């Protein structure tokens, strides 16, 4: 089948696509993420990723937990710093009823104080669980240095927060992002009228990413140092974004081959050529809306840092001067549509690039096309491209032990 | 009576001032403070603070504090990111006593290592304890941000180091630093040849330190608070350049706190060029660091989260139109009364004195009293002033802060 879509008069969404699969799934995606939260009610959005599952005008918190459990369905949160997600499975032939417990949760929550002060706490685990992944930290104390405001929000709320957060910060947060014009229903395996139906029924209701640069060092006790540096990037959806989608593989952004020494990746290679001792890298491309970053995601010792740093640093630099052959680009293309189409594989990986273009656009992309802007990129852009990072304006952050770590302006 | 100094051909330097006060006073300085200190042993200095009173070789951990208590003396511990200093209070019929308690926590300690695992705790307390003070945030975030290596290091030790400092790097630390060509014994209502005694028979014994590299950047503290902490500094002249004694007017030009108390600072430049703007509760001074190597100067700034970003523009201005020559004499004139005064009122204490005692004789190969001070104060010119004012508003800028920054600028914005 094909997918459908439309938009409602109210600006909101449908698409559906019926595949014919055992198991249905629904997602809800909406514009409602870490970027909307202002200086005053952080760690908001980290408690509603926790918030579902709680009382609803439709429902209570215990019918809502079993009732998803006893047809075994799921219910699971996703968010970014733009947007947010609910997403949902089940058999097709149960589908009435996740709907009612999921919308229940996104329109009319009541959000009694008592059970979001039980909680509370709750933020400080996953929180902490996520940060012994040290990478969080880094790209954390990452954004709050490229940006000033808005997408320099952590997605984690901050440890002054705990216990300080309202309902009434919620209620606001919701009546002021949660609307018909910003949101964008999604289903697979079920009719589109159906959503349609519901929409109808029950959905229909009612800051600037500047760039700063600056550098973090968070000096902690760990023998391999997380470093990484960025510079400003275009926004999702420009043939300009594309050009560091492909640059970002022609460096090698982490391994095709299970422990492969990573021939093609330029940079893994020239750090190799200078260093003799375990180390990573690779590219880092973040995308936004408003803006984006790109750079490299750096991993070496102590007391070798400030070599590999600089390895990768001239390797990009020598691309941005004209060092640059076709079939490397060529290359890279290879890989992009094949990371593309991998990530849409399955129906979850689908289901997440479906709606951020239904928000971040008025219809849907096709992937055959996406391959053509792909092929559309040519080689001096993804010059140009490079020449934007050496040239621009650097963020820079770090984590472990920093003896020997240089500094933005030393490189 | 006169104070008697020297030196001796190991590098080490007595003082003595026998002032006929009943109660004596002793200080050992040192330059083995937290600047000392690389990126793995950190934490080690804060440990040291609270190392005083532990076990020697001479005499264990529970002689040292009641034979002090049984005379009812003292024992305290002063650390700069510079310099360190032991000290003790006694009665002069009692000196002999604290001195052989006092060498051998100095001399020759044993940092046994069980005392210093139930120590290492205490570094939790006594930092955060002082953290309360919402300004040891905004200096030691400040400095992290101005500088790069060694007068960047904190005196109080980061809390991933807790519980990980072992008695190996203290050895270390003393052995590599605790000489006699580093230290300054000074004593007060005490004869000279008695200091020379104990030190020719006890201190008669034996790493590099780093510079202070200034970078700048900046730091943000959000955190949850309704008053704005913040300071905005640039790099300045090392102590004893005569170009430091021009900030030091300057520094009191601006206002460097109130004389009255309650009074509404109406000479403080600052606190008028600021409440000209806000009326609304602040509160401003001047931030005047200065080190062997390098210093600071600025202003410190307290503000409400959503006035703050008035506040700094308007001390930024006034300190901007006196660098253009916005300066008078009498200004300045005042500003040297007070600085005259700053001084003698702060050696004007057994103790305030001892430090500035030592303090010259580790940085200077003698004391200078404090009349020719006054003479280096009035040797300064307001053009220095002036073009002291020029590098705070034309040399690089260093930043930090702390509260709810909903409206705080950045460097570029100022």
């Amino acid at each position: 089948q094909d997918l459908e879509f439309t938009r409602l008069p109210n600006g909101l969404v449908i698409a559906s696509l019926e595949n014919y699969a055992p198991a249905s799934r629904i997602g809800l995606f909406i514009k409602a993420g870490s970027r909307y939260e202002n200086s005053n009610n952080l760690g908001t959005s980290h408690l509603l990723r926790l918030a579902s599952s709680l009382t609803t005008k439709g429902a209570s918190s215990f019918k809502i937990t079993r009732g998803i459990e006893a047809v075994g369905g799921k219910l699971s949160v996703t968010s970014t710093r733009e947007n947010m997600a609910y997403t949902v499975e089940c058999l097709r032939d149960d589908v009435d009823i996740l709907m009612e417990f999921l919308l229940n949760v996104t329109t009319a929550p009541e959000f009694r104080r008592w059970e979001v002060a039980a909680l509370q706490p709750q933020l400080r685990i996953d929180k902490a669980v996520a940060l012994q992944n040290p990478q969080a930290h880094v790209i954390e104390n990452l954004h709050a240095a490229a940006y000033r405001n808005a997408l320099a929000n952590s997605l984690y709320c901050p440890d002054y927060r705990i216990g300080k957060v309202t309902p009434v910060e919620l209620h606001d947060y919701v009546q002021n992002h949660f609307t018909s014009a910003r949101m964008a229903l999604i289903g697979l395996g079920v009719s589109h009228p159906v959503l349609k139906q519901v929409a109808e029924q029950f959905l229909n209701i009612r800051a600037k990413a500047k760039y700063h640069g600056g550098e973090i060092r968070e000096q902690n006790g760990d023998s391999l140092v997380h470093a990484a540096l960025v510079a400003e990037s275009a926004a999702i959806g420009s043939a300009e974004a594309n050009a560091f989608s492909v640059l970002q593989h022609v460096l090698g952004a982490g391994p095709h081959v299970k422990r492969g020494s990573n021939a093609t990746s330029s940079l893994y290679q020239a750090v190799a050529k200078g260093v003799h001792q375990p180390f990573d890298v690779s590219a880092f491309n973040a995308s936004y809306s408003d803006s984006g970053l790109f750079g490299f995601y750096t991993i070496s010792q102590a007391a070798s840092a400030g070599d590999v740093i600089k390895a990768a640093y001239n390797q990009v630099k020598t691309i941005a001067q004209g060092n640059l052959s076709n079939p490397d680009v060529q290359a890279a293309k290879n890989k992009l549509k094949a990371g593309y189409l991998m990530s849409v594989e399955s129906s979850e990986g689908f289901l997440d690039e479906v709606g951020s273009q239904a928000l971040a656009a008025g219809s849907y992309t096709p992937p055959s096309t996406v391959l053509q802007q792909i092929d559309a990129v040519a080689d001096a852009d993804v010059i140009n491209a490079a020449k934007k990072f050496v040239s621009g304006r650097k963020s820079m952050a770090a984590s472990g032990n920093l003896g020997h770590t240089p500094f933005i302006d030393e490189l």
